[PDB]
């Protein structure tokens, strides 16, 4: 499967549509398709690549930084997240934690 992933940068008011394989992380696909996103660790252990789900679901089992409540609130580490449906996600949310 190939899912449609919509990236929304709220602060800059931009929107990018990318197509992501069910076996590829969102971050990797975005880059491949021409859209650079913030990252640091690239391993699900930090907050740099955080985004927030608007709609859809993802599989981010490889992550380790977010707690259960943050996950429930819809936070996702884009560097280790696989889409499991078409997804709409707000990027550049690292700040929201704090
Ligand atoms: S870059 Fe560190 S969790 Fe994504």
């Amino acid at each position: 499967a190939t899912f449609k992933v919509t990236l929304i940068n709220e602060a800059e008011g931009t929107k990018h549509e990318i197509e992501v394989p069910d076996d590829e992380y969102i971050l990797d696909a975005a880059e491949e398709q021409g859209y650079d996103l913030p990252f640091s660790c690239r391993a699900g252990a930090c907050s740099t690549s955080a985004g927030k789900l608007v709609s859809g679901t993802v599989d981010q089992s490889d992550q380790s930084f977010l707690d259960d409540d943050q996950i429930e609130a819809g936070y996702v580490l884009t560097c280790v997240a696989y889409p499991t449906s078409d997804v709409v996600i707000q990027t550049h949310k690292e700040e929201d934690l704090y």
